[PDB]
């Protein structure tokens, strides 16, 4: 019953007057992760007009994340250090900021924009251990996974209220509150609001089945699966909001995960331990958490 909790998802957008919008550069470099050969300055060019684009990426470059020791003072620093894919990823989250900070809710801007930017950084981390060939591309879904949380909170606050009450009084996940409250949840719109932004059905997709790997009606389904194992790995480390049934051992849980499965079935010549990357993700999540909340206030 996808399409009577789609169809729901699209009358819950349809009495908001004025929807929320991402900009042309976010749906540009959304459309190109896959073209190797793109000219770095004519992506470096974008930036030119807005100042204020241009010093939160040269800001976000010059973060021991994406720069290491070496100084990015200028967008030439930047272009020059950080390359084509760490340019377009850098620039796209400079640009979707905006998106988590124009608004308010029940839920604090902060908190969707941290538990965002986590999973968006772990699901590369995981892209990248397992040989995964666009790890932009994961990010990029990452990112935008729970961009339909946004969308009822800024857009149908005094709605998704009565979400957060339910949540915090009867400890059910957020994705449950709003299925008992709205028939929908934040999968669905967030799958209606990506689709009427006409982002790729890659990313459509991972909004979609985020929640349960185990749906992807398809065999080729690596970023849906890094970005739901990111999701629930976020949430079962305080960088998220979302909430999660009780679990008796969470390190078993991470790796037992449905998505290592359908990471290996998607990738044939991957070689991975995922015993080692949970580890490891577990060794760093400190440190993530720090740089997450301090990059932008919002
Ligand atoms: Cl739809
Ligand atoms: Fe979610
Ligand atoms: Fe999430
Ligand atoms: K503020």
């Amino acid at each position: 019953d996808v399409e009577t909790r789609l169809t729901l998802a699209r009358e819950f957008m349809s009495g908001v007057d004025e929807l929320p919008t991402v900009p042309d550069i976010v749906l540009r470099i959304a459309g190109k992760l896959n073209d190797p050969d793109v000219a770095i300055d004519e992506v470096a060019d974008l930036l030119l007009q807005d100042q204020v684009l241009t010093a939160r990426v040269v800001h976000l470059a010059n973060s021991p994340l994406y720069s290491a020791a070496r100084p990015i003072s200028s967008i030439r620093d930047a272009v020059i250090y950080l390359g084509l894919d760490l340019l377009r990823e850098a620039i796209f989250t400079c640009a979707i900021v905006d998106l988590f900070k124009t608004g308010k809710g029940p839920l604090n801007r902060s908190t969707l924009w941290a538990h965002s930017l986590g999973v968006a950084r772990i699901a590369k981390l995981i892209a990248e251990r397992t040989g995964f060939l666009n790890p932009v591309n994961v990010y990029v879904a990452g990112l935008l996974h729970d961009v339909g949380e946004v969308f009822i909170n800024f857009f149908r606050g005094k709605e998704f209220s009565q979400v957060v009450t339910l949540v915090d009084e009867e400890k059910i996940t957020f994705g449950q509150a709003e299925e008992r409250l709205f028939g929908t949840s934040h999968c669905e719109v967030g799958f209606a609001l990506a689709k009427r932004w006409s982002l790729n059905e890659f990313i459509c997709d991972t909004i979609l089945y985020h929640h349960d790997i185990e749906a992807v009606p398809y065999k080729q389904a690596a970023i849906v699966a890094m970005v739901a194992f990111a999701d629930e790995y976020c949430t079962l480390r305080r960088l998220g909001f979302e909430g999660h049934k009780p679990v008796d051992s969470v390190r078993t849980l991470l790796e037992n995960h449905p998505s290592w499965g359908v990471i290996r079935r998607s990738l044939g010549g991957s070689d991975f331990d995922e015993k080692l990357i949970v580890a490891e993700l577990d060794s760093s999540i400190v440190e993530i958490r720090a740089a997450v909340d301090e990059l932008f206030l919002l």
